């Protein structure tokens, strides 16, 4: 079709767009024909109305298509183009080491990650902790990167998938972001842009999660499956749990240090291995690097052992300008925090509860996240050594070790940190990891 | 409240609005500070969910407050400060009628009217084919005409109900336009700005009408009595017909001399009479000039015989900047058509429907209407001489009378009026002028 407002009225009276007219109006948000006005109100009205899967998958292709898509197949990489996406959390930094594991099992990972949102961390403001890191290489370096190392881990470019950029920036301010066929069409315009072959989904569960409640992640989770694997990419998702942080740090230097004791096997977070395990089974299973998953969690366990994994993302980190001896001299690159104080709780008992999104929080405020994007990040405050739910607390064993900035920068984050924590006598139920596999 | 995105999702969520939301959105609107997509996802939101009564109130009241307000107390006027709107059609020229005649009997009226609206005319419009008459006169100026002659027929201004410009502007553009709470807002934010005591609403019915079906009409002109109540003034509306053209002739100046032709009684089209009675009537009773329904007629009836009333509209010409001889040499002043052709139909018969929405399409694409802003009217084509349903039609009778700028145009229009003009061989059943009265 060609009129925005009939197409805006045709959703509006419950009727079920066209790809033809999906395409148009997305070309249009890309080619600044179609206002403001125009994107808020379809938006608003994909909210009252669901899309269907067909024209969920049309929103979803039509975004991808708006600006560059990435192809491999000049450079003859012989082995899967996969790579995982998560719905963000705190302490989630298995993408650091997941990259390199997946890499070294004869995958090849074009990881387009992103910053902060909100409460949730980025991995892209993790990395850019280390001296000289780029996460914007030229795509002629980036693709040397990728066919040299197998990955690579970079932001975003205003030629990827572009349409989103419009659409976000308006649903964010006019009450439409809460929206599975909208939310599940961002999250796949910037990863089906990569040109992926295979695709795996962190789709988080709990206090620290994107969606409220766990139907909501089931439900979102499923969308995308549906959707990525409508689009052609063997696509898998699971619900992982976000109810504390899966790390055992929570920050941006701090969390790469835990992702080097990860690779080279001075400190391994349970809860973290299990979830980044799980991540890579499914991309080696997807991009059948292995057929069993117990095929898979062996050739990852391997390369954990041997240290290739390790080696990878050293590789990695000195390809996209860093430090060449990094994974070696980490402690002599990244910034640490002028004050590193612990802080224990008021009483003794169990941990039982922790408000995760409020960790999160804190962390921004002691100034390692970005509540505006003109804002600059302390690379070194943060939270590490979290207590885990079920941990027995007392004054020899503190909730966290807070590094701020300055005193009144670590009382502020000590009151967040105690007041998001909740003791009980009795230890909790303990929550699964990992919640569900989905697939269709 | 303090935020868009909150008050937006708050309706969004069924929730009702708070006068102080509103408020706060409108003078927001008016301010700049709140974006486009903000004013489509609300309106949007207003769309799925209505809004009840007491926010309805709001939105009108607020709108009305975003700009200047009419004081009349400063004057002293001993008479009531009335006016009509009508939701527009084609032939209707009542106000230049009702104006001087309601002002004759001891009226005052700040007509603040329009322009032509998609197929509709616009009463300023034909005003404007009047040699030097002025539609915005200085503040100074519109008061004492409106103390000297009674009446005054004048332009919106920017400082009268500014948020509603913003408003309607996006909701035009992103299907928000059909929504009985917001165009109840849009009507009443123009008419209580100009401070009356008393109003009365022409709702239209039919294929001319604005409304899709007597319901909505219905609807509309009980959501505006009620809001217009609401406020504090006297309101009272009539549905009336607009299935055919409700005076004899469709255009600008063409409109202009049937007015005065009914004012000196040389002509005077029954249905017309009819509606122009009838929202006479209904002010000066809401006016208080009159208490007797009979009372009403026979004094307006008056001013028609006496020629009081025609007196009053060559004052107000005059007092306009117009012609001090107009209602004796308005034939002087006028602008006639270059080309004066009847159109007959292909058939005998009677007229049994006529697609009044199209005539209304037909001057506008003869020249005598507006597509877009930036255009220039001919105020000299149009339609003269229409035909009635129930005519018998042949040889003998022509469908109209087309005043044409050129061969070419008059080609077209007339293939058009032939187009929209349905006959049969029997005689229609006769549909009311005026199909009922409502009150709060």
């Amino acid at each position: 079709l060609f009129l925005a407002q009939e197409i805006i009225r045709k959703k509006r009276d419950g009727h079920a767009l066209s790809d033809e007219e999906i395409r148009f109006f997305i070309n249009g948000i890309r080619d600044n024909t179609i206002s403001e006005g125009q994107i808020a109100a379809l938006a608003m009205t994909i909210f009252f109305h669901d899309m269907t899967m067909p024209e969920r998958v049309s929103l979803t292709m039509a975004m991808r298509d708006s600006g560059t898509v990435l192809d491999w197949k000049s450079l003859h990489l012989n082995g899967p183009i996969v790579d995982k996406h998560s719905t963000g959390g705190v302490g989630d930094v298995t993408s650091l080491m997941l990259g390199p594991m997946v890499a070294a099992c004869g995958g090849y990972i074009p990881m387009i990650s992103g910053r902060g949102l909100g409460h949730t961390g980025g991995t892209l403001d993790k990395l850019e902790s280390i001296p000289g890191f780029d996460i914007f290489p030229d795509d002629n370096r980036f693709r040397e990167i990728i066919k040299d190392v197998g990955v690579a881990i970079i932001g975003q470019t205003s030629s990827l998938a572009p349409a989103d950029k419009r659409f976000y920036a308006t649903r964010d301010i006019t009450a439409t972001v809460d929206s599975i066929p909208l939310i599940t069409a961002s999250i796949l315009a910037k990863k089906l842009a990569e040109g992926l072959d295979a695709l795996v989904m962190d789709v988080k569960v709990g206090s620290g999660a994107f969606m409220p409640t766990y139907e909501l992640s089931e439900a979102l989770a499923e969308a995308i499956v549906g959707v990525a694997n409508g689009a052609g990419v063997r696509t898998t998702a699971l619900l992982t749990d976000m109810n504390q942080v899966l790390a055992s740090s929570a920050g941006n230097a701090v969390e790469v240090r835990e992702a080097v004791q990860f690779l080279t096997g001075e400190y391994r977070n349970p809860r973290l291995f299990d979830v980044t395990m799980a991540l890579c089974v499914e991309m080696l299973i997807s991009g059948k690097l292995a057929k069993d998953d117990a095929e898979a969690r062996a050739k990852l366990q391997a390369v954990l052992d041997n240290g290739k994994a390790a080696e990878v993302f050293g590789r990695m980190v000195a390809a996209q300008k860093g430090p060449t001896d990094f994974v070696e001299n980490y402690a002599k690159y990244l910034p640490t925090a002028m004050l590193t104080k612990a802080v224990y709780a008021d009483t003794e008992g169990f941990v039982s509860e922790m408000d995760t999104r409020a960790l999160g929080m804190a962390v921004v405020a002691m100034g390692g996240g970005r509540r505006q994007a003109s804002d600059t990040i302390d690379y070194s405050v943060g939270f590490t050594d979290m207590a885990r739910l079920g941990d027995q607390v007392d004054g020899q064993r503190p909730l966290a070790v807070i590094h701020a900035k300055d005193e009144n920068n670590w009382q502020e984050a000590a009151k967040a940190v105690k007041a998001a924590i909740k003791l009980a006598d009795k230890a909790p139920e303990s929550t699964p990891t990992v919640y569900r596999r989905i697939s269709e």
